[PDB]
């Protein structure tokens, strides 16, 4: 590769990639970008594109790599090549205050009368489909759209990955929802790359290796998952 | 690859691959074949091939992987790829009674009036000629075979694959036989594919390491080396 | 109505309703009722009253609702109106030390020497029968009486709504007995009004949902089933 | 009520209600009668009706309920009260082998130059009128026979409730019909009881919420819905 | 479930759920509900404006069928009628004068005796506010408009009353004048009253506001009335 990487993302899972106020996009996977602009010695540009044009995006080269938090699933595996995890995550929830009360299980929320929103062709979706199945559910084009409907109301509880619902716990929920953090899958994250290329996995995952082993990843992680500073986009 | 998941094996090795009283294939690497084939959104179609058989089966495009308990080595793996390790065994021994006595070591029993027995062209044989000095070495076209060889006045030693001696001592070889349990080798087993593909490599690594996160393979590993129950065919 | 709401309960279930000390009742049902009541512009009279008069006592206006931890159960269904239920429980079991291990449901409980113990005609000694076949099964006037024999030694478990296993857990039984705490059955409470009546159901069912919305259930609900300061009765 | 429940019920909307090889009617609905009588303390008796009879058969007192799949709307809310909806439903289409290629919308059929049937005066023929306005509508006396004019030269395609359509496809369809499964309309089903009982309700009510966090509910609907034994009849 | 046409009684001037048009007809949510539900019933819309204190017992006595003015669900009313499962959810608001909400994390910042606080007579509103305000005064005016018009006149500093209407009025007049305080401050379920002793209608009616939810109707209506601004050329 020469001339730059070009990253393809969609902003709105905090903290990974998000859009600033001044719309500049940021987050973890785009100080990683970065780094491995930096370490590759060339100029980053990111791609935004939404959840459903990433994989044919990257197959159809819009871009080289994913970067956007994508749970490493056996499914998409079939059509691109993962590097290895840089991240492990699972589903919480996010519940009205007051259905929290008595819950030892997420299995008791897998009731008829409650409605579960998440994003559409996620693997919150896909979690929810294999994880409730009395539980009506509803789908949205977006995280925010989606927490929207409990937080107004409209829903009981909302599903996605942890490490939103911490955020987002932060940001705006503390006083109105509930997180109910106990991880229901286990679900890594890694970069993917389209097929036919082990050249650059071999890179891709030494350079995860060092990141990892150098102190930059624990930084990084510092940053976007301990530390409150970042939220003032 | 569409269609269906083809999958190479010989049967004979309790607890991966044996067949059941009613003529059907099945045991530990079965059950991860049939994981495997639904992970791909796939049918699956073993296809039951004598050892030797195995790799030229495969490299001949047979079948797409093998999943017989086969053992990671380095004159194989110039031949095919293998995934990462999903198990880790070593060979072991069953003696007959009155043998076991006064033994510290393999040493000891490494004697030219005593014949040791294990199946032709195997793991086993090649550990033996290796470990044996003195002692003569007959081999048998099935570890059944090989082992009936001492369960009359035949031989007076069987070696194989630790697992295999675990499951025939609870078998068959309650009263007659002694288990000495002392891992001789190290052998990590692995499903080999053919060379230069080097996605399917990737797919492969990755769902092996969703099975020991999920509990799935967990589940399956007390099913096949713990549970007992399975002795009913 | 005039002048007076008149509840019908029978002490005993903790925590809804329970007499001490000064001899007064008191717990979450009464509270419960006492909303009620400021909420009509009433003054509360409770009318304490054994479990098999409370049916027969409102469809004879002794009282004028029931709200003492009822089940909506078909049986009474036919012969009452509940209003939609304000809680959800279940059968749990508490059982003596070393009945807990390797347990892997309460159906590997279900034994001829062991003893199930229940207060007699209520919801918990029909799920007895349904549940347990070969348990010896033996039935006292009381929640208490029943208890006892458990604590004591002569019975061996303890069945009932799931709110008390865990009160009496708090209160009597943390060293002495084990919670297995899943739950056996889907039962909802609901507060029973004779029929004929749509109109004070309707009232039932907003009022149910105001102090649902109102933060006020909430309040009631920590107070009595997470709050350990009541049990200093 | 004493005695027996009596059920009014039209025979032929599968998998609710059909007539099987030896006569009686059976299906979802049935079993959901059966169960309804059971808690009822009381006999069951169906009483088969043509569809245009029922609700007169529940206001003339021939019946006490009607579950047959009956659609909740306002015309027919007028005349019958409905306890709350027990599954809600979709208008569908079977067409003619080979005229589903290109499709994208159901309104692609709607051209003046095809034929759309379905039985007469019922919610079919209204989301016809709805949604078809250049195609040639032509009504029958039974689902059975109006779809037998499209698997004969006769018609074109067929539009009704979709499970009546999974049913149909997997008792004769495969290889004569397609079906596009696209829920065209959302209709939630009710059962109807005569206006001016407020008790009958709140127990229907009451029951049809116990059996759907039961279990009950959930062994039927996999019964019917899903697991095809049925069809041997 | 009736024959004829389906009476209405409702205050207009509770926007956007009720107001008088001016060329005078009352339009607004209840009323293209009242004119959906009616539709439904086969039958005819007749809407009877009435004052508010005279709303419950002109369902009482028979001078309507239905009320749909954005009421509130409340346990002493629903003591005199009953209601229907309710159609939407509110609280109340305040509406300031400009800069008076700089510094402002709740409504408790603001109970001052100093200040003073308007709203409509006998209403959601007058008894929230007497709940919550111990130390502000509290005038009161028989209607909506009358009482913002105090802060407007700035002969009082905040308005206080249910959020939809808060936004409406933001959107007409109050945008570069007055403050939005927007943050809830009851849980006010609306629903439909009808008179007690009638389960069947309230089936009907329960079953319909079901239809509408699902079918965009609902859905259709809020946005005309409570998202978009075209309504507002009166
Ligand atoms: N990691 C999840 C979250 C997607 C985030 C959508 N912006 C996935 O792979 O679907
Ligand atoms: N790992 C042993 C197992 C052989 C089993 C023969 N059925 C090998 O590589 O030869
Ligand atoms: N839920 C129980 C109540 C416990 C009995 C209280 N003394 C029942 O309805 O049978
Ligand atoms: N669900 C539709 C169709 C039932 C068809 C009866 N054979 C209705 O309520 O009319
Ligand atoms: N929700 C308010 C509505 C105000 C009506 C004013 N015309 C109430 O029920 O009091």
């Amino acid at each position: 590769l020469r001339g730059e990487l070009r990253v393809g993302l969609e902003p709105g899972y905090l903290p990974f990639e998000m859009k600033d106020k001044k719309g500049n996009v940021i987050g973890f996977d785009v100080d990683l970008a970065r780094e491995m602009a930096k370490a590759m010695g060339v100029k980053l540009k990111l791609v935004p594109t939404s959840w459903d044009g990433l994989i044919p995006g990257l197959v159809t080269e819009k871009f080289d790599i994913i970067i956007s938090g994508m749970t490493i699933s056996q499914e998409r595996n079939l059509r691109v090549n993962f590097v290895e995890p840089y991240i492990v995550v699972g589903q919480s929830l996010l519940v009205k205050k007051g259905l929290e009360k008595g819950v030892k299980s997420y299995k008791d929320l897998d009731k008829p009368e409650l409605t579960l929103v998440t994003k559409f062709g996620v693997s919150a979706e896909y979690a929810a489909k294999r994880l409730f199945k009395n539980a009506k559910l509803k789908t949205y084009d977006t995280e925010a759209e989606a927490v929207q409907e409990v937080l107004n109301g409209k829903a009981d509880m909302f599903i996605f990955d942890l490490p939103f619902n911490v955020a987002f716990m932060a940001q705006k929920g503390q006083g109105y929802l509930v997180h109910l953090d106990t991880s229901l899958t286990y679900e890594p994250l890694g970069w993917a790359i389209k097929k036919g290329d082990p050249d650059f996995l071999n890179w891709l995952n030494h350079f995860l290796a060092q990141i990892k082993h150098d102190g930059s990843y624990d930084e990084l992680y510092e940053r976007w998952f301990v530390d409150t500073k970042w939220l003032e986009k």
